[PDB]
């Protein structure tokens, strides 16, 4: 007789903690900002950001991926 | 007779902690910022950021990846 | 008779801690910043950042990767 | 003129991790246990535990306590 | 004129890690245990534990306590 | 004029790590244990522990205590 038992087990724990977590900002102060522009010539796309205080969190990452392949071939 | 028992076990723990975590910023102060631009000529794309205080967290990383392949071949 | 028992166990722990963690910044002070630009000619892309105080955390890293291959071949 | 500003701030972080945390027990084996009692005389309370494998975690502790008193007395 | 500014700041971090943390027990084996008791006389309380393998964690401790008193008295 | 600024800052970190942490026990083996008791007379409390393998962690300690008193008295 032939007996095949195929019972792999995945009990793993996967965690990602990505970005800004558990920080304290106590009274952050942005200074005065002055922007003076005269006679500027732009011949292509302009991306402009003007601010005093920025808090920026960008997370393209922190993804969890599992690829699993199971093959049982008999005769 | 033939008996094959195929029971691999994954009990692993995987953690990523990526970016800004558990920091304290006590009274961070940005200074005054003055930008004066005259008669500038731009022939291609402009990306400009003007600020006083920036806190920036960028996390493309911190991903968790598992690839697992299981093959059982009999005869 | 033939008995094959295939029971590898992964009980591993993996942790990544990447970026800015657990820091204290007490009264960091950015100075005054003045940028004066006249008669500049740019023939290609411009990327410009003007600030007083920057705190920047960039984390492309800190990923966890597992590749595991299991093969059992009988006859 | 009299101006009193009373603005104490509590931004503290308090954590307790008490007991059994993150341990691995891989195939712990309790042995055979035989208890044979004859002609015993007990004249007061009996507390008895008989086992082979015990895993016991007892945590009377790990409490977090804050007492804060604020008093502002004027004239 | 009189100006009083009362702004104490608690930004502290407190952590307790108490007991059994992050240990590995790999195939711990308790031996055979035999207890034979004959004609025993007990005139007061009995506390009895019989085992082969014990893992015991007892944590009365690991508590965090903060007492803070604030008094501002004017005249 | 009188100006009083009362701004003490607690940015402290306090950590306790108490007990059994990060140990590895690889195949610890308790021996055979035989206890034979005949004709014992006990006039007062009995506390008895019989085992083969014990791992015991007892932590009454590892507590964190902060006492802080603030007093500002004017005239």
């Amino acid at each position: 007789s032939v007996q095949i038992v195929y019972k792999p087990v995945d009990l793993s724990k996967v965690t990602s903690k990505c970005g800004s977590l558990g920080n304290i900002h106590h009274k952050p102060g942005g200074g005065q900002v002055e922007v003076k522009s005269e006679k500027l010539d732009f011949k292509d796309r302009v991306q402009s950001k003007i601010g005093s205080l920025d808090n920026i969190t960008h997370v393209p990452g922190g993804g969890n991926k599992k690829i699993e392949t199971h093959k049982l071939t008999f005769r």
